């Protein structure tokens, strides 16, 4: 609807204003990043990738046969933090509820010296895993930049990391959350608890094929629903005409 470019930034940073924090929502069509949002200079700092690592810990464990799409992980019987993971499931399902500790047992089979080799090579954020094999992601020492994570998603989104094709497709098929008008939302969530960072890293596939990644990175602040993640991130698509 020829929109200009200073309404596209405007609208943006509004959602970002609007939610009472600062974040960005970096987005990338072929070669070229464009970085919009309220805090700008948040695109090449450092954050913990909480779940997001979800995405490579999935990779790794499958390319390593630590773990089949099938295998149903057992809960173990102990409370845990949310009801919804008090229950058996797949790589897949635990993907949607973002099940830490189905995530644990898998990075635990990989074990810290496959997981630091794999990490390293796959080149991911500062690729430095410390020696705790189950929590590296949350706390330090692994770190990742906005840009970083949206090239990521950009090579998962075009089966361009060092992984069988067959590899990428079974975890990208674990990550579609939306369909909007002909188009697929595929992207994980992150929420650093251990200032705490949000993350919604992904991409579109829109109905003629074209596929446009995208992470957003934000403060959670105390109180803050985690689906704000969602709905600034869509807000921020659709004003971009992506969706
Ligand atoms: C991932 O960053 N986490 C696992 C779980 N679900 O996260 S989501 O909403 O960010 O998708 C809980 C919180 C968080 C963690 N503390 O590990």
């Amino acid at each position: 609807f020829h929109i200009s470019s200073q309404q596209h930034e405007k609208a943006i940073k509004s959602y970002f204003d609007e939610a009472q924090t600062q974040g960005v929502i970096i987005i990338k069509e072929g070669k070229n990043l464009s970085t919009y949002g309220n805090a700008l200079a948040r695109a090449n700092k450092e954050y913990v990738p909480a779940s997001t690592f979800k995405m490579l810990n999935a990779l790794i464990g499958l390319e390593n046969h630590k773990a089949t799409t099938n295998e149903i992980f057992k809960w173990d019987g102990k409370k845990r933090t949310y009801p919804m993971w008090e229950k058996d499931m797949t790589l897949g399902e635990a993907m949607a509820l973002s099940a830490v500790p189905v995530y644990q047992e898998l990075a635990r089979r990989t074990g810290l010296e496959l997981m630091q080799k794999e990490v390293k090579r796959v080149n991911f954020g500062n690729t430095n895993i410390g020696t705790q094999v189950d929590n590296f992601w949350l706390v330090g020492p692994l770190k990742i930049t906005p840009v970083q994570e949206v090239n990521f998603a950009d090579d998962l989104a075009h089966n361009r990391l060092p992984f069988k094709l067959e590899t990428q497709e079974e975890v990208k098929k674990m990550l579609l959350i939306k369909e909007v008008n002909g188009s697929k939302i595929y992207a994980k969530s992150g929420w650093g608890m251990g200032p705490q960072v949000g993350w919604l890293t992904g991409w579109v596939e829109q109905a003629n094929g074209k596929k446009i990644p995208f992470s957003l990175n934000l403060e959670m602040k105390e109180g803050m629903s985690g689906s704000i993640r969602n709905e600034i991130t869509y807000k921020s698509l659709e004003n971009l005409g992506i969706i």
